RNA sequence: AAUUUUU
């Protein structure tokens, strides 16, 4: 009864594209949005489950968000500012999730921005050209500063001095400017030999400064003396050149300690008291750690007075760290491509496979009591966009996948093995996979449909063996010498006695089990058919299994009843020109349709119009419309455990789990 | 694992 959101991956190589504020609110730049996560007691989570929840998304930017900064002024914790490759800096209100005000002052790509800790309405941003804008949103004032012709990597307002800002550059230079003095350089800090990844000011006054660099050192500067006081060299730890991003977190609670990032995304707490010994402590001493570099660290203090630290990483995980134990309280996984596919296993209830465009299958254990985002990654053998997924009907852990390259493979979810790869490769992208009875000349066979329109029948147990093109059986059995339509969808009836094929011309053909005799042809659709779905067998009316839903590049959805024609098994093929039911309201093509396992005659549709709609197919009534995605939907799967609950993925790198009863709208937008 | 990735 709780909606969940699998978000896009936090953006890489940004000095500050994630922040957090007291009372458990965290924000991180993913793709062209910022995602807000409530963490701590106020998340309202059930006990025994990580106390975090995705609650909001900041939609508005046209391009990659490069920077994100919360207001840390008491009473103003709801406002935040972002930066984007679209040249704009936007002030946001998290309560309403809308843009308070924006500016387009930078003339070059923005590097980072920072909300001033001493001026309520002052946000300072800087670009790759070296230009810095001081912006006071209260009365739209603006200051244009140029310090040096060098690329800015990071910038950090002094916490004790309103006029003091620290700027770190790609060449390793670090300078401290005064805003009152037209960004006059007060101090120039030379020592680093490589790009500056983060600047952290001492939380106490009396003016120390910490900098982290690709040159694998952390420097502590004295702003009064203007020179470095202490140099730290990142250690080499167990488990060619290694990528490194070196960010720093200087905890107010422990002024003595410093926590920076290390190779492979290890985290380190440095004890500055033991300067000469140069002691450090490794986070999670006892696979809870990141497997790739960490870009951002965000302190979060919950209302419980528990001190946490959120980390963002190239490994596409957001991790929450408890500062007291140095252990990982929870991890939030993320997607790095479009959610092309969504498949719920019949044998293993709860397990939902996700075909992602980053070339990695995710398996999400929806059933987990202890973990709401319990997701296992399968990258072996994929390496290509996963465009199609289909669980095995009987065998558990057996997962069939298809790729943009036309490759079809068979994964063992339970094993650590690489998947078996079918020797036969589709010429185009694999649109759909389906399990059904074997056909000549070949227990269950695996059927793959290529974007070139060829349906192939592979041997699951001898995937190395040549797959057979089903068109040959269709021609021989039905005595058909005309050129067969190119197939775009393959679907089996629940009994597996009937196979439906959808073709690029929009027609749909129905075949009988033994040797694929053509029983009937349906010509409702006038564009390529993307999706066909048969109704489940367990229902108040027995004849309900004969209902077939159909989705094409037109927005209209058709339902057909095939009990009359299937029962007749006529010697000569029958053509249906009239639909049993007509589902009208989408605005763009239909990518996927799915009948509900819990209710008779209830269909969910996904569409390029960016919405999913649920229908009572029998009364041709639109029940509810889900508008949470910000892109085109590609796939829908009904929850097999909850009747009100649906999963959809879209081209916005998002999977949403939403409740039919929670939607505010009945029908798709006009 | 690979990846300055974001079709």
């Amino acid at each position: 009864q709780e909606p969940r959101t699998l978000p896009p991956s936090p953006n890489w190589y940004c000095a500050r594209c994630s922040d957090a504020v007291p009372g458990g609110l965290f924000g991180f730049a993913a793709r062209t949005s910022v995602f807000l996560v409530r963490v701590g007691p106020g998340a309202g989570e059930s006990p025994g489950t990580p106390p975090f929840r995705v609650i909001g998304e900041l939609v508005g930017h046209t391009e990659r968000v490069s920077g994100f900064t919360f207001s840390h002024h008491p009473g103003q914790y709801n406002l935040c500012a972002t930066s984007s490759d679209d040249g704009t800096v936007k002030i946001w209100d998290v309560e309403t999730k809308t843009v308070v005000t924006e500016h387009a002052l930078h003339q070059h790509t923005i590097s980072t921005l920072h909300w001033s800790p001493r001026v309520k309405d002052l946000i300072v941003s800087g670009d790759e050209k070296g230009v810095v804008f001081c912006y006071w949103f209260n009365r739209n004032d603006s200051q244009h500063l140029f310090i040096e012709p060098r690329t800015i990597f990071c910038l950090t307002c002094s916490p004790h001095h309103e006029d003091l800002v620290a700027i770190g550059y790609k060449d390793g230079i670090v300078v401290i400017i005064d805003i009152s003095k037209k960004g006059e350089v007060i101090h120039r800090l030379r020592g680093h030999d490589d790009e500056i990844h983060s600047i952290a000011w001492c939380p106490l006054p009396g003016c120390y400064l910490a900098t982290g660099s690709k040159d694998q050192t952390i420097r502590i500067w004295s702003c009064s003396r203007g020179r470095g006081v202490m140099i730290l060299k990142l250690p080499f730890l167990k488990r060619v050149k290694e990528r490194l991003w070196l960010t720093l977190h200087w905890p107010s609670n422990q002024p003595t300690q410093l926590v920076s990032s290390c190779f492979g995304g290890e985290l380190l707490q440095w004890d500055l008291t033991q300067s000469w010994r140069r002691k450090y402590t490794l986070f999670s001493a006892s696979g809870q750690n990141h497997s790739r570099i960490v870009f951002n660290l965000c302190p979060l203090q919950t209302e419980d007075d528990k001190q946490l630290l959120l980390s963002t990483s190239m490994d596409r995980d957001v991790k929450c760290w408890d500062i007291a134990t140095l252990e990982c309280s929870w991890t939030l996984p993320s997607l790095g491509g479009f959610a092309y596919s969504l498949a719920f296993s019949s044998v293993d209830i709860g397990s939902l496979a996700i075909g992602v465009g980053d070339g990695m299958i995710r398996v999400w254990n929806t059933l987990s009591i202890k973990n709401n985002y319990d997701v296992k990654n399968f990258w072996q053998g994929v390496k290509s966009k996963v465009t199609a997924l289909c669980w095995h009907p009987t065998k558990e852990g057996c997962l069939a996948f298809g790729t943009d390259d036309g490759k079809v493979g068979l994964y063992d979810t339970y094993s650590n093995k690489p998947p078996q790869i079918s020797s036969t490769y589709h010429k185009k992208t694999v649109y759909t996979l389906a399990w059904g009875p074997p056909v000549p000349p070949m227990s269950l066979a695996l059927y793959s449909c290529g974007g070139e329109g060829i349906v192939l029948q592979h041997n699951p147990w001898k995937l190395s063996g040549e797959a057979f093109d089903i068109n040959k059986l269709i021609r021989d059995t039905n005595s058909i010498k005309y050129k067969l339509p190119v197939h775009t969808e393959i679907s089996w009836k629940a009994d597996g006695k009937i196979m439906a094929l959808g073709n690029e011309d929009g027609s749909i053909e129905i075949f009988q089990i033994p040797n694929l005799k053509l029983i009937c042809t349906i010509q409702q659709h006038h564009k390529l058919v993307n999706t066909i779905s048969w109704h489940h067998e367990h229902g108040s009316q027995p004849e309900l299994s004969y209902l077939m839903a159909s989705g094409s590049n037109n927005a209209v959805i058709y339902v057909h009843n095939l009990k009359t024609v299937i029962e007749s098994s006529p010697e000569s093929p029958v053509t249906i020109t009239e639909p049993y039911r007509t589902l009208s309201g989408h605005t763009a093509k239909i990518t996927s349709v799915a009948w509900s396992p819990h209710h008779d005659g209830r269909l969910v549709s996904a569409s390029y119009d960016g919405t999913a709609q649920v229908w009572d197919a029998l009364r041709e009534e639109p029940l509810c419309n889900f508008r949470g995605h910000r892109g085109r939907l590609l796939c829908v799967a009904w929850s097999p455990l909850d009747p009100d609950c649906i999963y959809s993925g879209a081209d916005d790198f998002c999977v949403h789990k939403w409740l039919t009863s929670m939607q505010d709208h009945s029908r798709p937008p006009q």
